[PDB]
């Protein structure tokens, strides 16, 4: 059972929502794009290494109100995700995979 994030509020303000999430080692975690795009969903090797920080990045660029992305939280550790754009807009995420 993956968590579902969405890129902005389903009206119009951008924020990750939710803001924080806990889900377990194997599982994955799902992200809807909604409105004030384009977002992406890039994570910083925030504590965690670089190469499943970036296995778990999505670069796509997300523009059709629909596209929807996974990534698979195997290594127990904490991911911490923001836009490109909107990266230091206070615009960010996170994830404590268990
Ligand atoms: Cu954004």
């Amino acid at each position: 059972a993956n968590a579902t994030v969405k890129m902005g509020s389903d009206s119009g303000a951008l924020v990750f929502e939710p803001s924080t999430v806990t889900i377990k080692a194997g599982e994955e975690v799902k992200w809807v794009n909604n409105k004030l795009s384009p977002h992406n969903i890039v994570f910083a090797a925030d504590g965690v290494d670089a190469d499943t920080a970036a296995k778990l990045s999505h670069k796509g660029l997300a523009f059709a109100a629909g596209e929807s992305f996974t990534s698979t939280f195997t290594e127990p550790g904490t991911y911490t995700y923001y836009c490109e754009p909107h990266r230091g807009a206070g615009m960010v995420g996170k994830v404590v995979v268990d």
